[PDB]
């Protein structure tokens, strides 16, 4: 029979020099004998190069294949690798413990070596076995490793830094997860973080790709309402069956569980020397407390090595993108190209990369969402609650919905009415946690739809005469009393753009939120130990909001507005004292009456970080 | 230790009611032992239930998973299957030998059992075997199988038809694979079609899924004209050791490989007594010989049970989806829809639901792309080139670049220069396969950029003030002349725009082309023997066009537009007799003019089917 | 299915509904032009037009009603069918014996916007197809009541005037009355995502409390 017309057998093949690069595929083995996979991307004709390594459980084969199987190495590495591919970087790409090409267990953000994990591994010694495998495995390489990456790729940056191999001469952070509880991924102050679960399956359901919890309504809104609890939505979706799961839901409270997995206290007290460079967004909806305060905590602890913290006009993990816009506004070019090519490369580059020029750089280089700029300070914060140069400014709230910088002397307070089973929403409905366009820009969305609200207060300046320059964190100073026995009290720092904006229309009086946040009143007193609140009390929250570099210019409004619902972001707060929130019965879900006290002796305020 | 606390196992899960179905995932074996992977979507509590069968080598885990593991039926099943899940139907879908979850060999378009196929199976004895097993293992169906599918799905249906096993009661083949070597997928009248490539590496590289061919340029215009000639863009892209392309090499010709596999040919020699419903859209890219041909065949040769001919204004497979626009053109309604519901569903209804209303179907069902609405014709065509009720009438090429209805005793000759170095585009640059959007609506796009080329004819008549009615296959009555020994003839039949459209500017004086094709010159005596043209000799060209059922309004203006090129989609022709087009060498591409002779004994025209 | 005047227009679409066709046109080129054509163009076709013409939202086509309405108040073939609001925010069409009250805050410092902020009279684009907007913002307010019936498993027809038959109370001395009969899309619909859940509504209007007893005085 002639085999060129006639097919007996298959038509797939049995076996399948116009590329730039080199493509690896090794299983580095750890101390314990697990075996990991790593793709080492070398550009052809390299000799003497530096190794940039992420650590990752988002599949180390798909992040080094942008463009699958590609003919240059710009388009096979990310978009954030741009200025390393220029600088002929080797671009390394590892997967994590358990997760896709790699073998042993995987634990959801395994916790260091101590009382959450008593094995002789972790990600610290991971890290540590595949430095030394690298600068000793990679002729293309000069021996000199430098570490990458964002979100959980960046928390694999922060666990390396407690214990780093010697040839680990420069670390970058990217919104990493630090703490979960107090404002990062799973809570934020207490209030739980619906968008969780959708991660848990997709992360913990196989050891390669998992799926999206498939759901009932097109609305996310609709969804967790119909179920009522959060723990209530968990069980529907089989997710009793998650150890991680577990192990939250038995620890609602800031206890022992947590407090050992907070990376900004550990890092703090092991005192690095290794140079970094800290990262996140000025919007990053994520991982909002990672950075700033692993950051501060390394300043306090008086660092004996380069700590700058970095923070753009970005969303979560923007800095790996283009960052000329973010939802409606628009900044002063790619602001994240920029932030990659004049800071992150040379800084990597003058110790990875011997005899390139010195960098020294400020405290912290944060761009200004006001006069649209990199400003470099060479101390920051400037002005905060204590050991700073100067202190906050209070702005308080005043009579008639105002706000001022005066003190008012006279007591007063105003009521809005909290009711669980008409949430405000946190951003427009209908909303479904997998629309990831609508999740991104989230946090610089118009505030207007909550304003016009009755479940919802708002309080303005009059149109300011002369700009207010804010550099700093802000902190709230709220005296809010409740009719039931539990509450959530989120509190906004809106910058109003102008009545009119003739060059950009659809910005006219525009509520811009610069900063904001949620905190769960049982936690007012004690993180670790949840109270009931006394009904009808005056109670004093002190909190810290996410850091601001903005400037309110003249003929703009600075505003707060403050509620008790962030749905379907975060689970809605019974109202009424119960043991875990989680489990929260439908008949535990009441209607309160709010009360905002203003001056006097519990005057409620922003405390703001204005700068000269 | 503290399992709630501390993890020293694997977040992974071992094992990992609110629906409206129940999904079956069983490996039906075939008569050689075979197993092919099924899977069998059955409604929460059926009884006496009708199967809709689709047999596919696109991954049936996929096609049953359009919102993967949804909540509804509704939402698993694809969108073409909108009425099926309504009428209560069990949806199966099953992976053809060799691919994805099915075991055995996989032969690309698998020839029926003869010469080309020695063994005891092939598609039709697969789907025999699968028919014979689902009436006999699904409690819940009545024992009837109605079978539909697109594209390659639909080659499963032609396939099955061959040789039903009785409980197939219906069939409904949709923009079938029926002869891929005279106009349908690889060739047009012996042009071959670049897209294959990408097609022949993301299908047969493994078992399930593979990637497509890594691209140096953005823009496949420069990509291949780079690369020079189709069979150097194979060895370069690695297709060389790909068995199906290796006998599509060998076969540049309509020889006993194509013929052997003319499923037109084929079926119309068996006779079925199977109820059939043949689909393929007005402007369908991918298959336009496919479903007209085969129907067209089978009425030639008197068959004894119902054959319908249904012609929509969609795109290939545009039948599953939306029909209410295509490119910038918009119909009446959701036209895809329309014939779901009022044609497919009832008439599958009749032999698959026992009881339900008898449908007495015409010859064809074709939407009338000028009046916007769909014609039943009784008996279809009406007029044609013989044995029918008229004939055509032909619209003669005249001096001034004009057309006309009355022959013109004056000899003429236009002529244009086809230069192989700078082709004429398909459609705009740039443009890439990869890019669907753009693909799938092509033959809707403007003609106004080829009209603007001096390598380009264009003919027009004045602007109508009669309505023109057309009605059938259009036949390329063209008598041209080429100074190389070889040349591509491209004929296009235009509905232009009336001058102005007030109502949507856009439109207006756009050249909408109705029906277009290519001729590859060295067929012209025979498709089984290619022999080189006589230089600078006015030839005889004689072949049909695509169907049409259009209205030329007031107002327009019918225009034939004639080239020597169709890039990238359309492999060029070197104008230069070569033993294989495939293997060109750069040095047998050659300049040539071409021309077109109107008038007297060699006058060219395009046999309209003009209707009353 | 059209806007104000949207039958001098095209009637393909409303926002973001798709009706079977340009809607306008077909009323201009079948109806219209016909009717007008047997009195102005001595010769022409009789046309015999029944009492309404009416496009169906639902079954997405043309009704031609030789009397219409069949059903209303007073004076017609068949009365109305009252769909009463029950217990734990529902709606039934069986008539609840038992008494009940659902309350809700009006604050006029926080007005219910029409449609989302931001919203000026100049914006013609969002003017015009206000009508057939989600109204899942309002159903998601403490000063909105919101019923509904449970997912639908036989279909309900729907031809004619609805009449709102309101018992309401209010601890002022002057209240508006706005009420909202609304189609409730299905909970997904995967060939247009983006309508899943959708509250789309069908018939709406504001009642001035004052002059409810007379229109004259107030």
């Amino acid at each position: 029979h002639d085999p060129l017309s006639v097919q007996t057998g298959s038509d797939i093949p049995a076996s399948v020099q116009q590329r730039d690069y080199i493509k690896r595929e090794v299983m580095v083995p750890m101390r314990d004998g697990v075996k990991l996979y790593t793709v080492i991307v070398i550009p052809k004709n390299a000799r003497n190069a530096p190794i940039l390594l992420t650590r990752t459980p988002y599949n180390a084969k798909g992040r080094a294949n942008r463009v699958p199987n590609a003919l240059t190495m710009r388009e096979v590495l990310p978009q954030g690798d741009d200025v390393f591919v220029e600088g002929g970087y080797i671009r390394v790409f590892q997967d994590i413990r358990g997760k896709y090409g790699s073998q042993g267990d995987y634990v959801m953000t395994r916790p260091p070596h101590g009382p959450l994990n008593p094995t002789k591994t972790d990600e610290t010694t991971d890290a540590w076995d595949t430095v030394d495998w690298l600068v000793h495995n990679v002729p293309e390489s000069n021996g000199r490793v430098g570490m990458t990456g964002s979100s959980a790729e960046g928390f694999t940056v922060v666990m390396a830094l407690l214990d780093p191999h010697p040839a680990l001469k420069v670390a970058a952070p990217e919104s990493p997860m630090v703490d979960g509880w107090m404002g990062d991924d799973w809570f934020h102050y207490g209030a739980f973080r619906q968008g969780a679960f959708d991660y848990f399956v997709s992360q913990m359901t196989a050891r390669g790709g998992g799926n999206d919890i498939p759901r009932r309504d097109a609305d996310d809104y609709t969804n967790f309402l119909k179920a009522g609890s959060a723990g209530s939505f968990a069980t529907q979706a089989g997710l009793d069956q998650y150890p991680f799961w577990q192990r939250m839901h038995a620890h609602p409270a800031y206890d022992a569980f947590w407090q050992g997995q907070a990376l900004d206290k550990i890092l703090a007290q092991r005192k690095p020397t290794v140079p970094m460079l800290w990262e996140q967004g000025l919007w990053d909806q994520e991982d909002m407390w990672g950075a700033i305060h692993a950051w501060q905590a390394l300043k306090d602890a008086d660092v004996k090595a380069p700590n700058t913290l970095v923070m753009g006009p970005w969303r979560h993990s923007g800095v790996n993108y283009n960052g000329s816009t973010l939802g409606p506004l628009e900044f002063e070019g790619d602001t994240a190209h920029q932030y990659r090519r004049d800071v992150f490369r040379p800084f990597f580059d003058e110790y990875l990369k011997p005899g390139s020029a010195s960098v020294h750089l400020p405290d912290a280089i944060i761009y200004n969402t006001g006069d649209q700029k990199w400003d470099y300070y060479r101390s920051w914060p400037s002005v905060c609650e204590s050991n700073c140069t100067g202190g906050l400014t209070p702005l308080y709230l005043a009579d008639g919905h105002g706000l001022s910088f005066t003190h008012p002397a006279a007591d007063g307070a105003d009521s809005y009415v909290s009711d669980p089973a008409h949430p405000v929403p946190f951003i427009s409905r209908p909303f479904a946690f997998a629309q990831s366009s609508r999740w991104k820009p989230w946090l610089v969305q118009d505030q207007r739809e909550a304003e016009s609200r009755p479940d919802v207060v708002t309080y303005e300046t009059e149109v300011l005469d002369e700009p207010v320059r804010v550099s700093g964190v802000p902190v709230a100073d709220l005296f809010a009393a409740t009719s039931g026995t539990d509450s959530d009290w989120v509190v906004k720092l809106i910058d109003v753009q102008p009545a009119m904006t003739p060059d950009d229309p659809k910005m006219g009086g525009y509520e811009l939120p610069v900063s904001m946040d949620i905190f769960r009143g049982r936690y007012r007193k004690d993180f670790a130990k949840p109270e009931a609140l006394q009904p009808d009390a005056t109670l004093h929250y002190h909190f810290t909001l996410p850091a601001v570099n903005h400037v309110f210019a003249k003929g703009h409004r600075i505003m707060v507005q403050i509620q008790s619902s962030w749905f379907p972001l975060y689970d809605r707060n019974p109202q009424k004292f119960v043991p875990n929130i989680f489990d929260a019965k439908p008949a535990d879900y009441t209607v309160a009456t709010q009360s905002i006290h203003h001056g006097g002796k519990e005057a409620t305020s922003i405390l703001l970080p204005v700068v000269k």
